[PDB]
């Protein structure tokens, strides 16, 4: 019924793990755009399906390599996932905005034809990373075509964001770099009480915990990508009703769970 339904029924333990999807990447050198600094695609392989598109930033001083674990995690779920370089390491948060646009618009237009191949360019999201999760942040407000967008321990000196893209939030409780009471918990409060808006916060975790191997990370990022990039509501069972002991702040205004 739903044409844009992949995989098989979810189990929380299989969003923990790499997906049902075999993953083949695309590196993406820096002479080769403009308007950001290359990247890695990572896309499903030995499929005939296409699949909805997100781009991905990276925080402050950090580049593609800190997320390659969850581009390669979310596209073995079933996506297409440009992770970026930033022009410089030391770009700023709305900086890290104008590239994903760039990245956004490179995926529907010049990547290469074995990725468009498994793209539906109508579909695409954004995740970030600290100040990319700023970012991340910036470009839902400038988009309202973007399906979702998810900041992880995201950093941002604006902390009042106006956009109808579904946002969760992903804060980590002893992030020193990120506080989230000076920047995750604002972006949550101050965005629309009409979005909807989901904000989890990981028990004892780092400011870096998003560049590793996170079963929570993973969790909540599949399930909202696969929600809204997919339409896919067998993934609100993670979503809603959430008992989850990762977690030690859970705040919503449950417009995503019907
Ligand atoms: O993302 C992370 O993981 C992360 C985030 C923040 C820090 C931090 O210690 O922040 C204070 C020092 C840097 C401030 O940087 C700017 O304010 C800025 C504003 C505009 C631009 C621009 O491109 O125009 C550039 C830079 C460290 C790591
Ligand atoms: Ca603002």
């Amino acid at each position: 019924s739903n044409p844009y339904q992949r995989g098989p029924n979810p189990t929380r333990s299989a969003l923990t793990a790499d997906g049902p999807f075999s993953v083949a990447t695309y590196t993406v050198s820096r002479l080769s755009v403009s308007g950001f600094g290359g990247g890695v695609i990572y896309y499903p392989t030995g499929t005939s399906l296409t699949f909805g598109g997100i781009a991905m930033s990276p925080g402050y001083t950090a580049d593609a390599s800190s997320l390659a674990w969850l581009g390669r995690r979310l596209a073995s779920h079933g996506f297409v996932v440009l992770v970026i370089n930033t022009n410089s390491r030391f770009d700023g948060p709305d900086s890290r905005a104008s590239q994903l646009s760039a990245a956004l618009n490179y995926l529907r237009t010049s990547s290469p034809s074995a990725v468009r191949a498994r793209l539906d360019a109508n579909r695409l999201a954004v995740a970030g990373h600290a100040m990319g999760g700023g970012g991340t942040l910036r470009i839902a407000e400038q988009n309202p075509s973007l399906k979702a967008a998810v900041p992880l321990t995201p950093w941002h000196t604006d902390k009042t964001f106006n956009t109808s893209v579904p946002v969760l939030i992903v804060g980590a409780e002893a992030d020193t770099v990120a506080p989230v009471s000076q920047h995750a918990i604002p972006f949550y409060q101050n965005l629309p009480s009409t979005t909807p808006k989901v904000y989890v916060e990981l028990c004892n975790a780092s400011h870096i915990a998003p560049n590793s191997n996170n079963a929570a990370i993973s969790v909540y990022t599949i399930s909202w990508m696969k929600l809204w990039v997919d339409n896919d509501t067998r993934y609100r069972q993670f979503l809603c009703n959430v008992n989850d002991p990762a977690l030690c702040d859970f705040r919503t205004n449950n417009r995503h769970c019907q």
